[PDB]
């Protein structure tokens, strides 16, 4: 069983966590965050608005964290190439900041001690995955990775058993996103893009995305043709995915229905969902699926062109990828 | 200049009422609603959470609701057929109740005196109108006529423009759109859709619309190449537009921008706008304009294949086009 | 144990029923809602945006509503006296459709064969109880009984404890509550006070409530000495009690922080909880209590002139009275 | 006229410009912000999502900020007391980053040429002043001020008449406030107290404000006869103020109602409103007022005890009264 070190104790750190605390499929060890001491470490993964307060025991004693009884090492540290992985036996650290996503930066945490780093982002350099899409194409030569992004993440799956069956000729999506930590509260300075920084509850928000375009990283064929956007609009958590897209070859709604619910129920089961049920977002809270199809929603226009749905719990599901995906590299080593 | 008569007080009731008294186009002399008696009506047409106190005058003043000094003669009758709209000399009558949409429910009207009925909404059989794209077929043979739906006064006016000038194959659109007095506050039952019950503060809702298929109506050329559905979201006013389409005529996106932009700098002044700004929803609050070209929020894969956005103001918009409406009517007399 | 039937499957309706099944305190055999149908209440138990999906089975099977293998008769009548209880062996009937409050009204079950009714809201005639404050005070020459309302089942049990103690000279509350069905998405007719019509959504909307006031009745000593009122904030669910009062016997607030606490660990272990962590609305989601003291949020201007602050789920912690107040009185057959 | 300069283009700092420019009362002459560069402060002015586009000009030229073509300085300093307030003869500054509060911090302002300065938020040892309640009390000797908070601006006038005319024995305040630059969108570190780092969009937050206590600081007799806490709600602007006091000397309702009405019209004219209309906070919009007493929504238990409600727009209201006050100091010059 791998020993983890997460970096950055925030939604994603938080939920890693808590992912991997509840399937034991790897065990956190040390946790990294500069501006969360014990105290509010504890609290903060003890309550949660979202996801509801954890199940479980979580404690500070002896100056480190205790999770249903493990006690977790603590570091305080801005600069990751200082934190002490080595000694906390941490083998695998999870880059959560959104600081550190390049793959010179993230190697930081190698110079502690820690012997693979897995990015909770896109990243500029280094090799992206997607559980269930390309992560067999992963190998120990690889110290540093990314897992992609939310978007990426439920986009990719979808898009490889509707290419794989029909041929996807081009492709452009659009992505209604809850709103997340990035965004403010009121109209202010935003971080990177002028319409991110205008209030969160108060608007519906355009903003870039290059998960599309990233889906053409996992899935080479895809490359190019496959690009789209996102609207940003006031909700805690849960997106949707709307993929419009080209077939190859012909297609009825009922065919396409067919090959993802069959996809759903073999290899990609616990990864891309399947559903006929009057479905709405808050359906989706706290679900592990990275892509959930949903049939009611989408429409056709043709046996060519369609616009499919899938639901995404961008926050719960991410999070157990990144655990699943730290677990099959382990069965590697 | 024509006197009207408004069925039914509600958002959209009440904002034709305020644009009418706004540009003195047309003049409301009655309106009937059974469910809100005189009082209240002066409340809810002085005060509005979305748009502003009411810039005017508003009173009861024996048994007439007083706008801006303009006596209007009030009904409580719940059958269309019983309202006596010719003795309060209305010519035209407003039907904005939701609930007579057919060409034989809304002609009750005409048994009370009425010479003409615009249905606010969209109409199984009624012939739909929308302001500078088909308006002009409208002649005096016309008693009963549709304006359609917020949504297709966004969608129809931009396809014009990019089918004229590229000609378009086949488009998909979805439209994420704000909160409507359809939905419900919490989980509860639904009026025609199972999602649409589902508490609309908690949740992205998915629901079919005919807007797409409706722009085949008002626009034969595209007939039967268009379709598309919805998504509700926590927003309690303005929706944007979202179309993917494929072109016919290779087409830069610059050169989409440059067309939109003549078109709005011409002939449909006023009803499609054209912006370059970093907008966001809440900046289409009170705009009057049918559909606005989001120009840096859309996207194109390649020359054929791209995705435009357009924003409007789905209370405020489509009330001014059914005032413009009449106004046009009342010029053909 | 006492077989029941529940008379609208709204939001109280269908929480009664969750809750029924998983305390097991008491069999539901029956449900009667004319706006909602078999297949339709198997939707709407089984998924609930606020609550989660129902950890159980829910079907339709033979015309019955199944919940987790318990087949429920289900009715369709618009008219309380029509509905054939007897029939079905519902020997208790819960009205929760808000529309039969009075004793007369809510006496109709007792035509169709019910043995007695509980009225999930307050009541102008009916008998009102609180659970942990005066439920010792029934008895069965009592047919027709009411359950008092969400903010009193939280105001009650706290004045209750500081009452005891201190003595209340006199106090007014304030109660910050989630928005409910009542309430309208967007500007619209009120049900019955005009600012309650007013978009949920937007604003913060005063409200008039009777709960201060009724508190005089389950605990008469305190008859006259309370009143208050409310604001509508727009959350889904959870709500906040504001108590000001002054005390007869000096207290600091050290010594109601222990009293309160000691009351939470005896009698109304349950009923009354007790926290000093921080926290916030969703930390009281789906929380069974009725209401729970809030040590860090209140504050004293002196011995005898102090604020403290409850919360309480609204929802979760009213059905759950609902039911312990039916198992109470089954208790006493 | 003085010319006055703004440190942090914030909410604040942005609507006291656009007060300025409204009521001409004082001239904006230079504006200092290291977050924002002069087209990021176009785009920030332009804008606004809770209070709409800005009615005017708005344009970089020749670096420098040109609103309605009075040009405007701009500044990029981190550190107040290099930045070059005297070349670009700015006599008064106004200070509201909400990081220089301290009358030591403040002052920094004066080493670059600055002859006074306005704190726009509480302060622990400069002079605070509230508008119609303690203005007059302000002379020349003072080089450094505060105007308080938004929510002592609503409660002190309303206090003020209450006191005056029945006397308050003691007092303690709820306020209902809507969510600030301050809070989180979704659980995260928050800048000080736990609660505070909630997210804001799906909870209910208890908060401390030392507003009601501050009440005691422009209002002497009051000191120590006033306390309370706040709560945080999901709306992005507008408040209320809940006092609940005991009286010295008795009054019926209507004589509260009676009393603030006059004050309204005379004294206070533009500083406490008056209303009796059903409002809702969104009716509050963009209202100057400091304070508005909501007559049908208060409450009175007796001769006494009573509950009074006031509305305020935490952002327009508190701007205007920064312009006002300093308008005031101009006149004494
Ligand atoms: N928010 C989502 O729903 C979501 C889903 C998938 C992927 N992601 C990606 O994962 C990353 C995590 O985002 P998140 O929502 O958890 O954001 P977050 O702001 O909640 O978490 C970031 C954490 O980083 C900590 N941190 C900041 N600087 C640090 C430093 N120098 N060293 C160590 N720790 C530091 C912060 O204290 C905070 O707890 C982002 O890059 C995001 O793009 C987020
Ligand atoms: N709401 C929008 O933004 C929007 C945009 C485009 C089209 N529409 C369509 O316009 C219609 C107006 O919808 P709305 O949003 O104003 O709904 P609403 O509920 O706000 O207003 C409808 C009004 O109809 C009144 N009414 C009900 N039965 C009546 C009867 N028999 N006679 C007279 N009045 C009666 C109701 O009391 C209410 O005041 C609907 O068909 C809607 O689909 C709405
Ligand atoms: N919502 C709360 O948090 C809460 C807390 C305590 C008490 N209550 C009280 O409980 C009652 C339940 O309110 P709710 O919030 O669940 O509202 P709701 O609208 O969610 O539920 C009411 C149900 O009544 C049904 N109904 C309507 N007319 C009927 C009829 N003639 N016969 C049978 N069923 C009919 C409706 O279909 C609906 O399912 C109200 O009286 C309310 O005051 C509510
Ligand atoms: N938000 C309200 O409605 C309201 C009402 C009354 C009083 N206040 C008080 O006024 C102050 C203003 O709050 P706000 O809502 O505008 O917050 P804000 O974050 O919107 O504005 C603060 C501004 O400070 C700038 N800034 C940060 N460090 C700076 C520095 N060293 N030099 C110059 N500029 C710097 C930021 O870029 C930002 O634009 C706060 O202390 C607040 O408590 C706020």
């Amino acid at each position: 069983k791998v020993k983890v070190g997460v970096n950055g104790f925030g939604r994603i750190g938080r939920l890693v966590t808590r992912a991997a605390f509840n399937s034991g499929k790897v065990d956190i060890v040390a946790i990294n965050d500069p501006f969360i001491d014990l105290n509010y470490m504890v609290y903060m993964f003890q309550y949660d608005s979202t996801h509801g307060k954890f199940h479980g025991t979580v404690k500070a004693e002896n100056g480190k964290l205790v999770i249903n009884g493990n006690p977790i090492t603590i570091f305080q540290e801005r600069d990751p190439s200082k934190i002490k992985w080595g000694d906390a036996g941490a083998e695998y650290v999870v880059e959560s900041t959104g600081v550190f996503t390049t793959m010179e930066k993230a190697g930081a945490h190698l110079q502690g001690g820690a012997k693979r780093v897995i990015i909770s982002a896109p990243s500029a350099d280094a090799p992206m995955f997607v559980m269930g899409v390309n992560h067999e194409k992963y190998d120990n030569s690889l110290k540093i990775i990314s897992n992609a992004s939310c978007t990426t993440n439920c986009l990719a799956p979808l898009a490889k058993v509707i290419h794989d069956n029909f041929g996807i000729v081009e492709g452009l999506m659009t992505t209604v996103h809850a709103i997340t930590a990035t965004q403010k509260t009121v109209d202010g300075p935003s971080g990177k893009l002028w319409r991110d920084g205008r209030g969160a509850l108060q608007n519906i928000i355009p903003a870039s995305t290059g998960a599309a375009k990233a889906v053409g990283k996992v899935i080479p064929e895809l490359n190019g043709k496959l690009t789209g956007m996102a609207f940003r609009v006031p909700t805690a958590n849960v997106s949707v995915v709307d993929l419009t897209c080209r077939l190859e070859k012909p297609a009825k709604y009922d065919d396409i229905k067919k090959v993802v619910k069959q996809a759903s129920e073999g290899p990609l089961k616990g990864i891309l969902g399947y559903t006929e049920h009057q479905v709405v977002s808050s359906d989706f809270n706290s679900d592990t699926h990275s892509s959930t199809f949903d049939a009611g929603a989408g429409i056709a226009l043709n046996d060519h062109f369609v616009k499919l749905i899938s639901w995404y719990d961008n926050e719960f599901g991410y999070s157990n990828r990144v655990v699943d995906l730290m677990a099959h590299m382990a069965s590697k080593e």
